[PDB]
């Protein structure tokens, strides 16, 4: 849950966990939605 994740995120890992939420919000892709299923 949470009160107990946050403190293990900046504990275990800190500068790894940071980078996923990155690419977390680059994994989208609003151009990709624009091109899936497209040009047929």
């Amino acid at each position: 849950g949470r009160d107990a994740v946050i403190l293990l995120t900046c504990a275990i890992h800190p500068e790894l966990i940071f980078t996923i939420t990155k690419i977390l919000l680059a994994i989208l892709g609003p151009l990709m939605v624009l091109q899936a299923g497209i040009t047929k």
